[PDB]
């Protein structure tokens, strides 16, 4: 599903593609990269079958992807219909009931007008004279692009930093910030029990005021509770996020964490969006302190950099070393760093090393000369763009 | 200043006893043991004395006992004139004043009506038309007999386990007993921070709601405040106290603890009638909880026993390991023990090993048949007569 890889020849291992049979649908397009334009004139695909294997593999060459559905209580439609009478496009029900008319569902060819109901109870909308109007809680929740089922459980866990929040550390911070745990990793218990003791007191505390147990943390597991099982893993989540705010080297949290590079970039990107929509969903709920904790840790949690470089790494070229070396060079901001001399930005980015031999994102490889020069070159710009 | 102990030769080390000069009033009494009524007809005391020591120790025979004092603001008159208008014998001010005529002070040839200004201030006293009453805090220092000056920091203390409490371990019970730390022995850092790391985490709770710091505790004083190091040597004595109503092993202490056995039981003896005197300062005061939950822990630190040998200690002969091994001889209570078969109870106390050889309080030393048959003979006396 990602980038175009031309090849002349395709060959797949089996047809069970981790134990499961390969789905028709990401077939179709994991052979159509077999053929080069203009360079090839034939491209070949070779699936790979054994024993009796061969008659679930055929299926999928004489096989056809399945037709589109809609997926539309539906959690995907709640969201739907928040979408519209929020906005104040769609106000009447009658009017709201010919948008379920121009979905999806309704194109193919009851219970949308027992779903409106759903939110009324969750305070989602107050009932009016039928005519409905947003709440303050539901006017957020769509500015910030949360699902309805998640923000329920938010407001009730950011209200919950109303009664005790700490600041020594980034750690209640980023709790509130870890979206989910998904399948990002596979968890280790007896591993987690060594960073469990090794903790530092301001740490610990935080994991006692959102539900985690000192007193069970991968003590049942090893000797053998949904909603407590996504708490565990969320302060988890937590504990390396604030390792990557950290700026500790990544092949280091793999020795420590368990965890590959991966699955951390996998995360520390998804989470940043996750810092970018819980803040904008302080934003719209008047939580003006909370917002000011949260408004920086989208940025870090990107690029894994500290505080300090916050400004240096708005250089697009700039990602977790090449703005750490430069800021111990005495360019503490955007700002001056944009007047550094270009001879002087050679020699400093030549060393701290763990003629096209330095890389930068979307444009593949570059020299050292012209990557510093851009370096100056990009922040030239940002100064007047912005003002 | 002990028990008298006769010999025909006393003779002392130095004149300077513990880096200071030795005291007269002591030394009367010093070898006043020389010579054995009826038996030795010369006693002789041999003080050593070394270069121009000479010189101060001479001064201990040719001196005479010191003048007593009446040591009576004052913290020992302050409970004077409380424990006396708080009875009811004294209410009237003048009358007061002729009570001070009354003291050693007075017999011995002005602040004395400033230091009820004092009890004002501090509640202990209501003022009426001038004639005084007792108040609910004055009437409870009364009859727990504490020092004024403890009872102003304890009602703010126990006021504080009001908010907080713990119940799964007797930590928090045990801290508010704990007396002082006085000088009952000398404090190892770097050991308290190996026990300190090795608690559990149900005790750890305990120390952060009392004013402990997990941060601080033997970490600033390695390196290098006087109401909070009076909360971490608290913290100690019933850290120290724990271990000992938990039955463990007093030689283990001293490994584990450093202080000898000789402070041990200088500590559970002391810490004991304090026990005893929060519990009646809360039977008074109207709180009928806490009163529940220090009620056993006089008993308990006295003999250093558990929940279960509470019973079984009321036999004088009992102290700590003979109700113990008794315990699993499946005597749990006092009322069946007084019907125990009396040539049963012999073999099970010979056993456990770590004529008159088992030794018993106040009787020195006898044989275990008759020990034995004391522990049953001092069981029929208590069933009837506390009926």
């Amino acid at each position: 599903s990602g980038v175009n890889l031309p090849a002349r020849r395709v060959i797949i291992r089996t047809p069970i593609f981790g134990g499961r049979p390969l789905d028709i649908l990401t077939y179709k397009q994991m052979v159509g990269r077999a053929g080069r334009k203009g360079v090839d004139t034939v491209g070949e695909s070779i699936l790979i079958c054994k024993n009796s294997e061969k008659s679930k593999g055929i299926a999928l060459l004489q096989g056809s992807l399945k037709p589109v559905r809609s997926c539309l209580v539906t959690g995907s439609m709640i969201r739907a219909i928040l979408e519209i009478i929020v906005g104040g496009v769609a106000s009447t029900s009658q009017d709201m009931h010919t948008y379920a008319a121009c979905t999806f569902l309704a194109a193919s060819m009851g219970a949308i007008e027992a779903c409106v109901m759903w939110l009324l109870e969750n305070e989602f909308i107050q009932s009016t004279e039928k005519v409905y109007h947003p709440t303050h809680l539901g006017s957020a929740t769509l500015s910030s692009s949360l699902s309805p089922a998640d923000t329920l459980d938010i407001f009730a866990d950011l209200q919950r930093a109303m009664k005790g929040f700490v600041l020594e550390n980034d750690l209640h911070i980023l709790y509130l910030v870890t979206p989910m745990f998904e399948d990002w990793t596979t968890i280790d218990w007896y591993r987690f029990f060594c960073l469990w003791e090794k903790l530092p007191t301001s740490m610990k505390r935080v994991a006692e005021l959102v539900g985690v147990e000192e007193g069970f943390l991968a003590r049942c597991v090893k000797g053998k509770q949904h909603r407590q099982m996504a708490i565990h893993k969320r302060f988890f989540t937590s504990l390396v996020l604030l390792d990557l705010i950290s700026e500790v080297p990544l092949r280091e949290i793999n020795q420590k964490y368990g965890c590959n590079r991966g699955q951390i970039q996998s995360l520390q990107q998804s989470a940043a969006v996750y810092a970018g929509m819980i803040t904008v969903f302080s934003n719209r709920l008047g939580w003006h302190n909370m917002e000011l904790l949260l408004s920086q840790f989208q940025k870090r949690l990107t690029f894994g950099i500290q505080r300090e470089l916050c400004d240096l790494v708005r250089v697009s070229l700039l990602n977790a070393q090449r703005a750490r070396v430069l800021y111990a060079s005495g360019f503490h901001t955007v700002a001056d760093l944009a007047r550094a001399n270009i001879v002087e930005v050679e020699v400093i980015l030549k060393n701290a090393v763990p003629m096209r031999t330095i890389w930068v994102t979307g444009r593949k490889g570059l020299t050292e000369r012209e990557a510093a020069a851009l370096i100056v070159e990009e922040a030239r710009m940002i100064l007047q763009q912005d003002l």
